[PDB]
């Protein structure tokens, strides 16, 4: 097999190429699988919002690898050893979310990055992430291949946004609209058009920025605006959403 | 709780009522409850076309449990052991795959009815079945609770269902329109006429016996015309189908 | 389904009725099961003394859901992010440990409440504590259906435990004899006077705030004299221990 | 390790001694290992009538391994291939149910034994049976480290009762009393005052033709008598039960 | 993704390549998934001798799919049920064991077959197989891209041999030299001249039959000379055992 | 069942002696036990750089109970809470990654002891450590049969040595050279020829200072090295590196 790491996320992001992407929220290996026979650009693993332990981030990263999709993989939070974890798997793509500070955004690149530059541990060497010892130099080769997707989702992250964008290995900001929204002062309604407003100044900021601009639109009238308005990783849908909303809507063609 | 065992499917069975269901067929717990929260009358557990084990039926059965929905559990196939297996972990309706013959029906039967009648051995009393002995007098009811559905589905079958509709025990019978319309001689092909013929005499003859007529249908067509013949327990698709539909229905809004 | 949420645990807990309890210490699915069709009031899912995973705690969720017994889970720890996991998986009854200050309290609070109330990141919505959008209006109901206990059980968190009785959002207060008695000196040796002082005038305390008063005792003998006291959410066992005695005296009978 | 096979169990039937054994029925490893605490003579790992997989079986053995109590394997049936599973996993002793006839024991005991004189397929040294490797001359070592129990508790098994006897391999006889109360047509209240005498006649035929003599009796008065007669491999309970009823007498002291 | 099913193993097979293999025994995914970053041809998961259920061959299927190294499945049997579970989860070659008869063999090729061509049940659109209706004309491109290997380990199979080797639908016969070393009455003894003899010409008849030979060899020596006598699907070595001698190897430097 | 606890690791640590171990790297019980065969004197289940879950480290010290190597756990951080965790379950000896400062040393030395004079939370009567009540008195006994491993492996850690020998409560320091290379800036060759000589005097001022020294080599010829040097606790391998190794070896005889 080979012995070069190669993200290909992470490649076409660095082309500035819009990627979609569909949240899988069930934390089960037999749809991950499913999921990515569909050919979405991303998969979103949420270790977040669903109940995955690393053995579930694990085998959803073994089902969907021999396919397109590329998965990208959100831990419960971005703490140094939560990190690690994902990472030693070869997680090569992750979603921090809470990122609130350009301090705590320098904090999770130091947590993905080993000695000299970072704080991460040694040890993947012997793990998936160098596919035990397949990958020649992995240290030498890890950082060019390690995507960094960072979530700014309250009114201190939007007040922070620039020196975040200005923090060394970030690749990408993405905007959760829902948590944005509470936090401005409008819980359940990300309609209003001061969320709205904030939600397009921020995503043509982050372009501006030469960074990568993300977002989850479970409308795809919101998924075509944000694309719109700049946003090149959306996520279009939670697989659990697309699932109940099918089963609802056969079932109804049979009940008066 | 509740001394008396009850099965609500079976019991609109017996009232003629019409039952809508799906399959399930990912073999996981997680998305079997969030199946059960669209409100399907049954559920069918699919252990024969998936790769559940016992263990897998089990979980599916807790998790489907304080829903509505009732499950109905589909084994590799109807023999004793697997039979047993089932039963003891409280399936209380049954869909036996591949029966034939008016000897195999009966033989299905013996399987479920404990001596005198039957063979099946005895244990529920202390496992799921009897709710570790919550059910008290569980040999006494048993009889009454327990729905048994037979899916004739080969040329073989629909010879011999006349004999096979005679057999006490029998609650249902279920027709598989792709097995049979490979049966019949024609392979991935249901919709030629000579098949819908048989199919359509076939639930007619079914409902003529006093029996409950069963069939899949994932063409929401096939669903109503199957309706209108009076089939009363139809499933009206696959949940990994609904499932992968809505995903390439949601991503082809994006793609050119 | 009920699109309501509605907390039975809480609303007893609020008319100051007594509710008898155990300690699920297996981590199993078919344990928790199996205690459920006892009857008890509440059963605590013990997260934080047996090594369950947030999956093993889902799966007791699921096992005793359709049973008469309310769940009560304890997290390994009142962090942000572990209560963010318990919350997100449908626990609507949440037992903290080692509360031991008003701001460690309110924090806690915090962390279980949306924007403005607290900190609680969005996403349960897409979980099961929403289920699956099928609660509407989840993030308006929720914090009337949340009913949160916190622990007692250091010499510090009685110093503070006025205090701590005076944090809004909090139901109940624990008292924990073990750790308790170990913090003031007496460890495995909860019985002395001083401790059972102690114990006794914490909870006349606990309920003088009109706030619920919680313990366990596993002798019959305490259990009774913590009742006496107004304690009046009782765990009354630990079901690994009634386990372990029960299988001892029946080996007795026929070794002796 | 050690490179020497033992089976504690089957040295101790061949003295005649008593063996107080414990029905294990939740499946879960964890329960299996705080059974091992309590030292019954030996614990059967029930997997016919709880849902264990053959890795749920595996797990248990693991559990139990350092302690003192036998695991003795209970298969779903007697097969060749299901008795193969359990021998390779290192089961030494198993009870096979539902031995109605010589030539039903004749198969089993040949499923037990290696080519030329049996039909157990041949694999032992990449399992855990010979603990890869460690054990030398697997195959020479383990006839003499193999029990074989069989279970007559049908009316057809106990008209074959002596020629069942006559079969060389078989090591002990286990009558289950509410299995053949039912096949005599006593459905439930287990052994009525009708088969009492056709029980103890047949324990102490068993005795007589020099094989060990089996039961499982869940009343200890029961226990005493079938002891009092002869037998000397006896379970007196079974686990689910033991703990269901200690967790109702706990409950009931608040109930009252 | 690709709509085509191919099988590289059956191309290189029919081309009459050699193709070096390895039995996978411990069950896992995890072992799994780094055996395939070594590139053998072909990896044996071995259902028939380690305690594999459905779902761990499921898991070990999904474990080595990106990787070059081809999976053969062996079933604990080779039963209509059993065949039919493997070839829904997607394994495209199987390897039957205890295959004794021309009958037994042509019973084989049929489970694998749908109408006319055999018995196989409908459902692997709905499976893995098909990759859920992603693989499209399923049942028009199966046949050619299933690969059938036989086991004759047996006195019985060797006088059945020629037989066996003219049912249409085998692809290639493997030798077993513990289960055939067993039936000649050397168990353990594969070696002996006599043995050496018979697997000798037995290779040469099957090659001259135009089908491939195939041989387990866990000796580097046999594995070459049964290379040499014309075997082109051999398997070198079971990893489990490759484990335990490394282990040994290394530890042996620090205690001599 | 024996009632003592006993930590044969730590007397032999006590003693001075020499133990060989070996860094269990797959996160499976089915590979923990296969290894434990070995006699190798000690086996680190590695939850820090391997995707273990508390479960996954529950079933591995299972495996390896009833066999002399002694189970040394790492969690992914010595947290308190990670530290309860693993102490419940019985965990008596553990390695601690990333111990930097005596006041981060103390903190660790603290978690692991109860109240009063540590933070260890009180509760492992009802687990595994106290093997549910059958080790009597376990408050009193565990201090002395508890084994504390911290890793001294960064620049950090190296300045701060002798104050880290200096704490009450540290049994060993382990050095790991590829951490502390990078560390010092050397990013892989693991210890270079800069660092041997920083290795060496640490080594030596950790036994000068009358506590155990430990290395990870998995280079015999550098394990030879840290042995002469004065290590006394040195792993010699990581059994996933040497799995690989002989996979490949035994392959490349045959593309040859
Ligand atoms: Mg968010
Ligand atoms: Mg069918
Ligand atoms: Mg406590
Ligand atoms: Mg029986
Ligand atoms: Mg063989
Ligand atoms: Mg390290």
């Amino acid at each position: 097999m080979n012995a070069l790491l190669s993200n290909p996320f992470k490649e076409r992001l660095r082309k500035g190429e819009v990627q979609i992407g569909l949240w899988l929220s069930s934390t089960t290996a037999y749809m991950a699988e499913i999921a990515a026979t569909s050919g979405y650009d991303w998969l979103l693993i949420d270790g977040e919002h669903a109940p995955n332990t690393i053995q579930d981030l694990y085998h959803q990263l073994q089902a969907v690898a021999p396919y397109a999709s590329q998965p990208v993989i959100r831990p419960v939070e971005g703490s140094k050893p939560l990190i690690k974890q994902v990472l030693d798997i070869g997680a090569q793509t992750l979603l921090i979310p809470m990122v609130d500070t350009a301090e705590q955004a320098r904090q999770v690149v130091s947590a993905t990055r080993y000695p000299p530059y970072g704080e991460r541990g040694v040890g993947a060497s012997v793990a998936r992430a160098a596919r035990w010892g397949r990958i020649e130099n992995y240290m030498a080769q890890v950082n060019d291949s390690l995507c960094l997707l960072v979530q700014v989702e309250s009114k201190t992250a939007l007040d922070n946004l620039d020196e975040i964008l200005d923090v060394e290995g970030i690749d990408g900001v993405f905007i959760g609209p829902a948590d944005l929204s509470a936090s401005l002062g409008y819980p359940d309604n990300a309609g209003h058009p001061e969320v709205q407003r904030i939600i397009e100044t921020s995503i043509r900021r982050i372009r501006a920025a030469g960074k990568a601009a993300g977002f989850l639109a479970v409308a795809p009238d919101m998924a075509q605006q944000c694309l719109a308005w700049g946003a090149n990783f959306v996520a279009v849908g939670v697989d659990t959403m697309l699932y109940s909303d099918a089963l609802d809507q056969r079932l109804a063609m049979f009940k008066s």
